[PDB]
């Protein structure tokens, strides 16, 4: 009957992969605070009792990695062995070297900033959809908000049995509308969250429905047929890195569009602007959102790609799902006349030397807080 | 004029992320050889001189991790300090614990195999396209074949300056055809490959065009306008983990569809069949390829999703790009009548206790070697 289901997930600040993303971006921010031109490629790994930093940094900054890592873990909420992880007493191991000189010479040494080469080859996508004001899929927006609500109720003490590691998943029934999509109802919600040894399962399931789901999801989307999977494993006392190893860049779909649109594969966290995996994906989001908010499309996917050492993108592509009166070729021409997607120009347009990256590393990089890539460009055409 | 560009990338066996995927799957295979029911979640991290294994394994097998890791690195070709990495002398560190008992009790303990719960929540996609016989995008097929050719010419000694770490990227111009896509020509090729200190840049660029590209890419796709970026960084002597940290699950788009279709975010390597990130993505590929090879569609995207501890998928969705006379609802009904996407049934249909996983961990998991998920199911409708 013209309807379909679509599912997206999100994870909380204490999910072990997301811990790693936040630490990687805390390290990036610490460098950028002192050296705006720091070259940073910081991967983090987390397992029981351990944060390991591994990668490549060339920077004039003097960074105390023990302090930066432990402060990030403190903020997430892992502050006691009873919770499975403690910033005060965990192991922090560092395996960081300089950036390869072969990369440096091929990318940025003795190059004018605007003409810096891409820091790697790769492909990146941006996406926007008019189904929400923030131009994001409803599935992923709701999933993120459910994790944020859990963290809020943990931190305000009203659900003191909550721990930081959580996952959520939202399935929405949609109608198709000339290539655009229209949310109808929420079909299924999953919530799994780490908890203390004392609270019982029925108390948790009742609280997750009444204090989390109902606080977040408009009642108009929930009905007698909605399916709830709340603490479906039955027990989640062991959690965080103790329950599951974490790595940076293992939540790339949570970080972006929740399965909608597409992904080029590259992780965001721990990387400075010369790594186009991040900067060009942010720019592609900016393009996509500019096209939708500018009234040219209702829904759009943008691809860009690069070669290491080369400034201009190798390819740019626009896919509008049939949601514009203009052809995709016409939209591509508008994009090319209004945007300069060299990394050394993106950095200026999106202010990408500013140390705001830890703020991006939970709850998605897009659709929130009026970051520069979320402020549409006025298009001339 | 109805044409568009699309870009995909691939990486070689010695790319540091791919090293980690191959080691993770070597560990999985080693366990499965002795214990077909091993529960494995093995992440690998690589940096200069180091392989670290971190994660969770519960298994009756007795596995010599030092031997398994070093044999995998040997096969890749890192056998001397002059190449940046040596299986004989690198550090192998192990941070492996049992699977969380809370996960085990919620997923598989005291469950009938067919009724085992999904090992996690999540979403997964399968994709197929009739543009090649193997039902894969031409962009990604060509990119993989370029890396395979590099490894072949390295191993046969005809380009003895080659080292194992490589990346390739292919941009194809396509025409749209009633929702299907038709490749026209290759617009741009990138190849970057690690090399010895003695070979010069012009020799490498000439060999990459004449002995690699021309050996792989049909001449009909290459013309006077094709752009070549061969060793675009100018120097790539430092490579492998020394040049760039590697982690398991950081090449998920290379592993799948090269930007085409969609991805749910979950990595494949190092995981047994109860981790639906892998098994349900393989099953979704199997569904998609069955629909295309069965003549029901020319191009199709399949989504499935799960909740931890629950056997049946929470959602199934079919998107045919307009390439079927049947509606998406009709195709979904055909899928539901022909496939059982419980993980404890997928394991039987796709033989997922068999230790063949290291073979999947380079050159893409799909479109090759007639693995069970590549053999179409005959559909009844
Ligand atoms: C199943 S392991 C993958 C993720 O699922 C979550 N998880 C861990 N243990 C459990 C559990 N017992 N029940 C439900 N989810 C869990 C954690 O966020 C982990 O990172
Ligand atoms: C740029 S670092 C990311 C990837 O690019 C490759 N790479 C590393 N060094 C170089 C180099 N000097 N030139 C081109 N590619 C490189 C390696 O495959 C690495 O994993
Ligand atoms: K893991
Ligand atoms: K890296
Ligand atoms: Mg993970
Ligand atoms: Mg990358
Ligand atoms: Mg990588
Ligand atoms: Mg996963």
């Amino acid at each position: 009957e013209g309807t379909f289901l679509f599912t997206s997930e999100s994870v909380g600040e204490g999910h072990p992969d997301k811990i790693c993303d936040q630490i990687s971006d805390a390290v990036l921010d610490a460098h950028l605070q002192q050296d705006p031109d720091a070259k940073v490629a910081c991967e983090t790994v987390a397992k029981t009792g351990m944060i390991l930093l591994a990668g490549e940094i060339t920077s004039r900054a003097a960074v105390d990695y023990q302090k930066v890592v432990r402060e990030a873990v403190k903020h997430i909420g892992y502050d006691d062995s009873s919770k499975g992880f403690d910033y005060k007493t965990c192991n922090v191991l560092v395996a960081l070297e300089q950036q390869s000189p072969d990369i440096a010479q091929g990318v940025h040494l003795d190059r004018n900033e605007e003409d810096i080469g891409a820091g790697d080859q790769g492909l990146m996508f941006g996406y926007a959809t008019d189904e929400t004001e923030e131009c994001m899929p409803l599935t992923i927006v709701l999933a993120h908000k459910l994790n944020a609500k859990l963290a809020e109720l943990r931190r305000n003490g009203t659900l003191p049995w909550l721990r930081p590691d959580s996952k959520t998943q939202v399935t929405v029934q949609y109608m198709q509308d000339r290539g655009a999509v229209l949310p109808i109802r929420v079909h299924t919600i999953v919530i799994s969250v780490q908890h203390d040894e004392e609270v019982c399962l029925d108390e948790m399931r009742d609280a997750l429905k009444e204090k989390v789901i109902k606080a977040v999801v408009p009642a108009k989307y929930l009905d007698e047929d909605t399916i709830y999977h709340l603490q479906p494993s039955g027990r989640f006392v062991i959690g965080g890195p103790q329950g599951d190893a974490g790595l940076t860049g293992r939540k790339i779909i949570v970080d972006t569009y929740g399965g909608w649109g597409a992904h080029g594969g590259g992780a965001f966290s721990g990387k400075d602007y010369t790594k186009v995996d991040r900067s060009a994906a942010y720019a592609a989001r900016w393009v996509a959102k500019s096209l939708v908010k500018g009234g040219l499309c209702r829904r759009v996917l943008v691809q860009v790609s690069y070669a290491i050492g080369v400034s201009h993108p190798l390819s740019i592509s626009i896919f509008h799902y049939g949601t514009s009166q203009k052809s995709e070729r016409e939209l591509l021409e508008i994009v090319k006349k209004n945007f300069d997607l060299r990394p050394g120009v993106i950095v200026r347009d999106l202010d990408l030397k500013k140390p705001i990256y830890q703020r991006t590393a939970a709850y998605g990089h897009f659709g929130r807080d009026s970051f520069p890539w979320e402020v549409p460009k006025k298009l001339k055409y």
